[PDB]
RNA sequence: AGCUUUG
């Protein structure tokens, strides 16, 4: 099988927990790590977190399965991680 | 700190 695979997860309110996300994904896929983002000035959480699993198939299962999912009665983003620095970062000619 | 939004 395929190597491991590292998701986006958002639109979780604050009630949401990293230990809610290791019993979400996981009986969709081996959990290999997850990262719930969290504040730097007061260390309350974000509403979103990134999520890694032990094969590429069963993060796209529990991609297209938890998209949208009513987690605490909010439908839960998830897709697949990407690069942004690009988006604001920028150096002198 | 509340919302799709990303280390």
């Amino acid at each position: 099988m395929a190597g491991p695979m590292r998701l986006y997860v958002g639109s979780l309110h604050f009630n949401i927990t990293e230990d809610m996300l290791r019993g979400i994904f996981e009986p969709f896929g081996r959990i290999e790590s997850i990262q719930l983002m969290m504040d730097s000035e007061t260390g309350r959480s974000k509403g979103y977190g990134f999520i890694t699993f032990s094969d590429s198939e069963c993060a796209k299962k529990a991609l297209e399965q938890l998209n949208g999912f009513e987690l605490a009665g909010r439908p839960m983003k998830v897709g697949h991680v990407t690069e942004r620095t690009d988006a604001l970062e920028l150096v002198p000619r």
